[PDB]
């Protein structure tokens, strides 16, 4: 793997849940964009992994588990073997990208995308190389009680467009958000 992706949807107060859901109502599209990013693999005869924190893991409805689509792995400092439904299980990021180089996953992976929470995006927006950040930025404030931290521009360059991804405020249930994506290379 020489790339990694991170996908997120952020409220103005950079809330991303509350009581183990979204701070927000439902929005469909925002939803199918996560699903097509996720899913959407360039590579016949592999599928996408999704790495997860435990509590995300559990925010998902037992019926939609594991997501369809991917391959889905969720890590845990605490569990010593993978939920059920889950495919895999890992210590840390480091770990869970070291599995995919091991027979079972060898030719397997195409896209890595993380998909929450707060400490799994912390972990993978740090690692080193090549990492795009997928991030809607929901443009209202909502109450959460969990976060997405400010991101280093140190680091990361917002791109101004991008392939594939729509630039117009869009609305979906009177609420308005924006897709961006960031970059970093090294
Ligand atoms: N708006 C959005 O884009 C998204 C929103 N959410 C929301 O966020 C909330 C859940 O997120 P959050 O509370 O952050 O919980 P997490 O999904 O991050 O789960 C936390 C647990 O996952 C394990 N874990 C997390 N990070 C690591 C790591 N870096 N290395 C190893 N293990 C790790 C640990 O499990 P253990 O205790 O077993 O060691 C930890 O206790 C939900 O409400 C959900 O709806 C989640 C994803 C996206
Ligand atoms: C709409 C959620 C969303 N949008 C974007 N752009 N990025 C994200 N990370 C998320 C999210 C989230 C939480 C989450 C993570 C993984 C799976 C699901 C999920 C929830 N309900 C049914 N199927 C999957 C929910
Ligand atoms: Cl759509
Ligand atoms: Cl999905
Ligand atoms: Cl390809
Ligand atoms: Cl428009
Ligand atoms: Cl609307
Ligand atoms: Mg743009
Ligand atoms: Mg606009
Ligand atoms: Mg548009």
């Amino acid at each position: 793997v020489g790339s990694l992706n991170c996908i997120v949807a952020v409220s103005q107060n950079m809330g991303i849940g509350k009581n183990g859901d979204l701070p927000w109502p439902p929005l469909r599209n925002e939803f199918r964009y996560f699903q097509r990013m996720t899913t959407t693999s360039s590579v016949e005869g592999k599928q996408n992994l999704v790495i997860m924190g435990k509590k995300t893991w559990f925010s998902i409805p037992e019926k939609n588990r594991p997501l369809k689509g991917r391959i889905n792995l969720v890590l845990s400092r605490e569990l010593k073997e993978p939920p059920q439904g889950a495919h895999f299980l890992s210590r840390s990021l480091d770990d869970a990208l070291k599995l995919t180089e091991q027979p079972e996953l060898a030719n397997k992976v195409d896209m890595v995308w993380i998909v929450g929470g707060s400490s799994v995006y912390k972990e993978a927006m740090n690692h080193p190389g090549h990492l795009k950040l997928f991030v809607t930025r929901i443009m209202q404030d909502f109450e959460s009680d969990t976060f997405f931290p400010e991101i280093d521009l140190e680091k990361y360059k917002l791109l101004p467009e991008y392939p594939g991804v729509l630039s117009d405020v869009q609305e979906e249930k009177g609420i308005k958000y924006k897709f961006e994506v960031y970059e970093k290379n090294d």
